[PDB]
């Protein structure tokens, strides 16, 4: 039934602008791992990235990281479209800028050390609006590709220049920061995290469904364990992974 | 009066010295500050010696400033504190530049009369950090 859209899921590969897909559904869409592909996202955006073929992921779910799920403004439980991009272009000068307050308390032409290795050999298929991120020296900071000399999406080539300047600009209200937590930020709680996800994914992504059937959902949960185990962290991560409002007492 | 003559006190509040017209041993301390930074005085000005000479509140402060050279028998416990608090207090910019967690609570437990508040005053003064007592 129109296998052009697809469901979302987390990613085991952390490298930016990278995905992984079911192995048999490579002829269906008819494209390859190296074949750079564009992917749609609400609020009228589309981001391009590399492809790969795996098996663990179902034949109906993509794998991706929080960065693109942020620029695409989409959470799990959603679905988007896709399209191969053999018409991709070699990205010439595409200006970037350190877009955060994270720029605070720092000095040096950090552009070089943080970027040159990050872009080196990655053949990163980049489009305008990218909010990619890189980490070094006890710190983790990002940049936005503000300019696309060829527009909108292109490849990175080592010859491409970087006049690296600009003043840290203000992230709008739409996007959310990398600092905000997520499932990838926790470890050692897979069993109970899965329990909670399966428990409270329907009432927040499908409340009209509950109003459509007569069933009693839970309205109270208790978590018991020693201190310093990450319970408030789990609650905030779950809130951030569904868009539901969060209140603290 | 016979000393602020053609050398009209290039000074900095905190410079203490000896000046008299007699036995030649008396201090001259900071009490007031109309200009925040130090200046060079001039005649025709106005001064009020309404203030009264005091005790060695300043000398007690100096003894506290001596700090590490005013205690004994806790060589280890004083070295652990130094390596734990000097870096955050002296160079906060380094900690600002990176994301790392400094300490915000220290607990010292021991029998009475073992010089604990004295240690706190000795550590606050040696690093120049303000100290509040409750
Ligand atoms: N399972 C975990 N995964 C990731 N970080 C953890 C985990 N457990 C503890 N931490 C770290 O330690 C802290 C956990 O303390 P906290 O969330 O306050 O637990 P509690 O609320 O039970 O005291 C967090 O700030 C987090 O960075």
């Amino acid at each position: 039934n129109r296998p052009n859209r697809l469901i979302v899921d987390e990613a085991i590969n952390e490298d930016n602008s990278v995905v992984s897909l079911s192995q048999p559904k490579m002829d269906e869409l008819q494209l390859f791992r190296g074949d750079t592909v564009l992917l749609k996202g609400k609020k009228r955006r589309e981001a391009v990235c590399i492809v790969l073929s795996d098996d663990t992921c179902s034949d109906e779910k993509i794998r991706m990281n929080r960065v693109v799920r942020n620029n695409l403004r989409v959470r799990l439980g959603d679905v988007i479209s896709i399209q191969p991009c053999p018409d991709v272009k070699y990205g010439k000068r595409i200006h970037v800028l350190p877009i955060d307050d994270t720029v605070e308390g720092i000095t040096g032409n950090l552009f070089e050390v943080y970027l040159k290795p990050y872009f080196l050999e990655a053949y990163r298929p980049i489009r305008k609006g990218d909010i990619f991120l890189v980490r070094g020296g006890m710190r983790a900071v990002e940049f936005k590709v503000v300019e696309t000399d060829p527009s909108p999406y292109c490849i990175v080539a080592p010859d491409t220049v970087i006049h690296c300047e600009g003043e840290p600009i203000k992230r709008e209200d739409e996007e959310e920061s990398l600092n905000e937590v997520g499932y990838d930020d926790i470890g050692g709680c897979r069993k109970q995290l899965a329990q909670i996800k399966e428990m409270v994914e329907l009432p927040l992504r499908h409340p009209a469904l509950f109003k459509a059937i007569g069933v009693k959902p839970p309205r109270g949960i208790l978590l018991y364990g020693p201190p310093g185990t990450g319970k408030t962290l789990i609650a905030r991560a779950v809130a951030n992974e569904t868009g539901a409002f969060f209140f603290l007492i």
